[PDB]
């Protein structure tokens, strides 16, 4: 069949069309997201940004399993994207968590196909999630989760006022 | 309910969802089409970077309907998004129809919104649609054209060589 | 006996000195292709200036070994250098058939030792494999894949015609 | 407990802690050989450089494992320093000596926590092993050797000239 | 013995190889008050980099000890340094009044070797802590104080908004 | 046969095939001396990089033969290339005495060959030979007969003092 394919299992093959398909909806989540924090009754403009930029860091992803699954000979197979979770997104601090517990379900599916590789004795495949993927989202993760703890200590007795000042001090706009 | 909202219809507000869903199909369709001719035993570069850049133009199609929604005080909703209709898209010449076939389905509902638009009095839309899609939409289809009419004469006894001299001498690499 | 080495076996010493003969014999061969294409009844300038730069990559491959032998404090040894398969190329089609083939040998020689490597614990040459070679070989052996394809569009009823065009047209002159 | 941490260990976390330990206790070790160097009656000033520079070394290793620890979500714990094994280095030759053994035990010491890693299937702790310590280690013990072999051809019958030698024309002064 | 040692009493030197572990102790305390700040369930920048710049400056008084021990002719020896007082440090306010605690401690011990200086009539080592110290430390002083004066004044009756406008409007970011 | 060849013996032509792998021969003998020379118990820099310049040089004198073969209408045939006569060089002198034999074997090559095409009456060939090989070679075996006198000079009664001071004072590091 393939004139390129070269120590590159049918397992792995479709694990990195799913992983796309669980990218390509993290990424929409996020266009959700920021479109829910641009409302005129939600107005929170650095919420906005924080999470419209992170539409854009998923897609990347997507874009580069794309990429490698054509430099390793497998064919990309997209499948229906299924809509976000929830329509409406709560405070920002409902969707900080939101998005934190999105990151660990995309950390979990990049462990497990760098398992797979490991078993299927494929060293490009792990090499490629350890130097793009793993490292980035520890990273992303460690930033949420120093949000989170920022948010919740504002809270106190004046949400309202916490969040305006999260949104303004810490995030950019 | 909205403190902005000013002359938007729910039938208005409904359509422009609608339609983000259409443009986000058509620039799923476009990634598919561009991941396609990137592959190393269809190996079209012109090709690829052509509907790559589609992807991201219908893309942003639909982040400004979706900044429209909310300048005018409706909510964005987001509903599943089909997976494309081909896994395969064939030769240049069909994914050329397949895409002229695709940007007249997206005029006809860019159409259809605008003649809402104007039956329920709404300026502001109309005008919207006038600036940023309708000219857009009629330039992209003039530029297909003219490619599947080159395409079209190369096709020759010689297949090969005038898809190969088509993507070398008329698309970008 | 060595000051410095650590962690570093007989076995993968004696594999890496074999991994050098494999690609001081791979940039023999691409000198030998290289010089094919430049003679006055073959005259591709193109597909001369391809191969001839693939000879200075895979020397300077050989030359990675070799300092990493040195730096883990096992000792390089050379043995004969085998000439080329072929005095003469054919076609540019039967020289980048060879070529892929050459390139799959020299990618599952570097599996065969990174295997090594993983059984040995020895995460140092692993890394060493991962960071240098393995993606330096998928992207080229992807890259010969696309050649393959245009290559084989142009053959059609003419191939003359099709083997100048492609040199002309895609390789760099 | 932790907000942010997956798949990181308690084995991992506590040997991380212990390496922390033995990299700032390597860091004090070249404080002190700097400063036996810098001696009026020792006075070898690029030998004094060389140690002085490795004691930033091996610091900034201790600061990249705690900024890890806390990106996986594990608690940095610190605990006593012992004090170098010397008060007194002897000649440039003992020290350098002295040096190489340093190296190999924390050399040692990340292949141990590697192979931990790996046995708790941590990709992300081995990838930050592999990126930002093997190589520079390995890197610094092939210097360390070249540097002890120059040493060792100088003593001939004059020690003291050959120390002098070493430290005009080969360290940094 | 010392070509050089000149009215450099036996007291001195002991007591300047003392103040030397009490500045590495501190220096210690404040690489862990810097990574408590860090963790991602605290997650105070502003205190982070307060603390970690602080880190730095007691290694330099160190060093600068340490260098003037050998310029006098006395010998730097080294001994264990215990590790901080504490694992976990609380809230801003209590870090920074462990903090002022800290400096108050290396502050005397200062005067009290400034008045051995003076008793063994070494002008050199009083001048030398004049010029380099004791200013150094009382303007750190006088700035934790003002720190915990604004620390205490945001307490009011919501500590953890307080806690986050004093590193976001007082420290560095 | 040969559209081009005009004045071009096979004498010449098969003699040009074997000067290359002369040449060949002794680039490869080249790039074991300097590997030899950056060994961690060897640790001569200025040696190993004087003998990797000299790889360079005679690979470029090959590469001219080459060019020249095609220039004339030639074919420009490869053999087996023997390893190195050494895998280890012994002391610079050592090797500085094999590198003038190997410079005086090539030059030896030359003038037969310079000879064979003055037999023939080829001016080209033996205006070629003056022009890129005879005084290159003439230059190098003057140079290294000089490092050879100095070397000689520095052997005395300390053989290792000597060695380093020519790797520093004369050679490039
Ligand atoms: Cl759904
Ligand atoms: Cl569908
Ligand atoms: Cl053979
Ligand atoms: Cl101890
Ligand atoms: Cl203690
Ligand atoms: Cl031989």
């Amino acid at each position: 069949s393939s004139q390129i394919r070269q120590n590159y299992s049918t397992e792995v093959e479709a694990a990195v069309n799913r992983l796309v398909n669980l990218y390509l909806r993290a990424s929409y989540t996020y266009l959700s997201l920021g479109f829910y924090f641009d409302r005129d009754d939600v107005a929170l403009e650095g919420v906005c940004h924080f999470f419209y930029e992170l539409a854009y860091e998923k897609y990347e992803g997507a874009y580069r399993l794309l990429k490698m699954q054509n430099q390793r000979g497998g064919r990309a197979l997209f499948q229906d994207l299924q809509k976000p979770s929830q329509d409406e997104w709560g405070t920002t601090l409902d969707a900080m968590k939101a998005a934190i517990v999105l990151e660990k379900s995309l950390n979990q599916a990049l462990l497990d196909l760098h398992a797979l590789g490991s078993a299927q004795a494929d060293p490009h495949l792990c090499d490629f999630l350890e130097s793009h993927f793993l490292d980035e989202e520890v990273k992303l993760i460690k930033k949420m989760g120093d949000h989170l703890t920022n948010i919740q200590r504002l809270v106190g007795s004046q949400a309202g006022l916490g969040e305006y000042l999260f949104e303004r001090l810490t995030l950019k706009h």
